[PDB]
């Protein structure tokens, strides 16, 4: 396997600049001037380029429409004060965009001609990267097999293209879960630790139920013991004094049912390097956070991710019954210190090796 | 809202592709006939139903299709009879999935009745496509996705529905069944036809191949249950434990597909009232068993595309498994493609068929 090359980069202008959005926009709505793509066939990866965004065209046979041969990856890029922009941990992204691409037989690529391919994109559009305090460019990858036949097979076509959406978003507002173990996100053995698009799209009915049920975000149970995995979209932390007496963070661990967040990566790096408490990856059941709270040693509850960073739970229904969640009466301090650490960072007020600058 | 035949709008080919060669075999699903269906849904409703040439979609780059796995798909025979009379084998079960799929996508209900007189009006169209020589049919493929150009994860406000065709041309399989793969779960999709079922699968079919198999058994459950084979459901008849003679295949409890074929064959089966007809678990367990117990004839895979597919071997974990299948006829087998075979084709009419 070859891979495309940053060097062979083929750059095309629009020829009639679109007008930039301080106003509300809403996520994933509105697209840059530009995007970036790549073709792969039986003769390897074509010469990557930097086009105006514009429609794809596709056989209708597509194996990505057909069989959901397609991955995609979430990352944000920030601008700071003196106007230079930063990718936080880009070189996660591109990892784990690999593992999606091998999981699904997708082909192979170098994650720094990627990376490379992603900053001269955003080069190009640097001025669709907001300012305003609490906004960021969103970037997303994506690659998509392209066998225009029925068998369910390893494709010997692909596109990978990338598109970019400026984002708004420090009043942090916490949200109600819905906790029902009828629904079920991912199985062990199964590939709800990839970020591919097959396990998003069963989710957006359950996440409806959750609304007409009061909620506004789905907690994922599972097993019969009923472990907490993921909250919507994102990873979730509890902040508790722990049954053996000690205060510590916990978040799930990947046994094959949770995808590895970077944002939840990066809070865990965090928590360690203050060294200030116990910071576990270990498996939290809803018999353990009831107990928890009827004894009030939970602190904060919440979710990470790169959309909201990190949101705060206040409410979770399970068995028709509405557990309260100390979260807000907290701070949240852990939250607040969290958030603060990686604005500071990303924004480049301290420098960090974990920003790659555009 | 649904859109209506009625309403169809007809654009001819002005670039007729050449048909399939005497001497050309026909590889399942890369030749394709001159239309298509195409209709479009968004926030108004649905718009004209059209039949036009078969040409390339176009695609906003965040359509909601090809981030969030928003897209389910269906798959069906036509068969002409000597006659030159081309029918369709059960559409209405395939319709009723679709839209079970549908609804479990948040993706928008249609009219099942104007959805198969439009697929009608687009086989009549394509009719000389559809091969006459033996064991040959027409497969049709309806599709429908979200196609809402936002990143969101939300109820597409847009969506696209098309249905392309594909003209297409009893030797055992060996299986590999290893407790590591899952297709589905209790509590997931599996018993919806969603194309995010099938891209896992891709990776663990190319470790039946490496291993020697043709096709993965998919276990499932600390028991070890036999769910479906590759994209087919699976049948057993033998001699169960207490002494009677059945046909048995797993029930719809959430990890299988309910396959047309499958209830065919139930159905058939059945109305014989020859032998005990059975929706049951399987596990490994009881057919390790009843191997060695001599107990088990026959094992067969079902589906559209094959009909009924004999099994002769189960690689499990690194015992082989020899099934006996092609050692006794196949004759249920034989039996069950005999009886669809006339269905099919028209020799013995048939509620089941619909006449294109
Ligand atoms: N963080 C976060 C968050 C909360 N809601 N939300 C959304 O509603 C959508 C996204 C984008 C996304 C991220 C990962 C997988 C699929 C989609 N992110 C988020
Ligand atoms: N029957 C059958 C059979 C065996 N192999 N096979 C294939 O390899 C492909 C298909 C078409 C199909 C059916 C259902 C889901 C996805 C694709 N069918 C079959
Ligand atoms: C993308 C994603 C996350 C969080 O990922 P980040 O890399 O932190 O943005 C968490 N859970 C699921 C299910 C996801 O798809
Ligand atoms: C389509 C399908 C079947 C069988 O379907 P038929 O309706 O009989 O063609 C079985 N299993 C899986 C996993 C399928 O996708
Ligand atoms: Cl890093
Ligand atoms: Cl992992
Ligand atoms: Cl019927
Ligand atoms: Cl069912």
């Amino acid at each position: 396997s070859s891979s495309f090359k940053a060097a062979d980069l083929q750059l095309e202008m629009t020829q009639k600049p679109h007008k930039k959005p301080g106003e509300p926009l809403v996520f994933g709505k509105t697209f840059t001037d530009h995007m970036l793509m790549v073709e792969w066939n039986d003769k390897g990866w074509g010469q990557p380029r930097i086009q105006p965004f514009q429609n794809l065209t596709l056989h209708p046979a597509s194996s990505s429409l057909h069989y959901s041969l397609q991955l995609f990856e979430g990352m944000k890029a920030f601008k700071g004060k003196d106007q230079q922009v930063r990718l936080f941990r880009p070189w996660l992204n591109m990892d784990r965009m690999l593992r999606s691409a091998m999981r699904l037989c997708l082909p192979s690529f170098d994650k720094l001609e990627l990376l490379e391919c992603i900053r001269r994109l955003i080069e190009v559009d640097k001025d669709w990267v907001p300012d305003a305090a609490g906004t960021s460019l969103y970037v997303r990858p994506v690659l998509i097999g392209n066998e225009p036949s029925l068998g369910v097979s390893q494709p010997t076509r692909a596109l990978l293209f990338v598109i970019l959406c400026p984002v708004g978003a420090g009043s942090v507002t916490p949200v109600s879960l819905l906790a029902d173990p009828a629904f079920i996100r991912a199985w062990v053995g199964g590939v709800g630790n990839y970020k591919l698009g097959g396990n998003y799209g069963p989710t957006v009915l359950v996440q409806q139920e959750a609304l007409k049920r009061g909620c506004e975000q789905v907690l994922w149970l599972y097993g019969p013991d009923h472990q907490l995995t993921e909250v919507g979209t994102m990873n979730i932390f509890v902040y508790w004094t722990h049954e053996d007496g000690v205060l510590e963070l916990v978040t799930p661990p990947l046994n094959g049912v949770i995808l590895p967040g970077v944002v939840r990566q990066s809070l865990l790096d965090m928590a360690q390097t203050w060294g200030e408490f116990r910071v576990v990856e270990r498996t939290i059941t809803m018999k353990q956070l009831l107990r928890a709270l009827e004894e009030g040693r939970v602190r904060e509850v919440f979710g990470s991710g790169t959309a909201c960073q990190v949101c705060p739970v206040h409410r979770i229904l399970y068995k028709d019954r509405n557990l309260h969640i100390p979260t807000m009466e907290n701070g949240p301090e852990l939250i607040l210190r969290f958030q603060k650490e990686l604005k500071e960072i990303q924004y480049g007020i301290r420098a960090h090796e974990w920003m790659f600058p555009v």
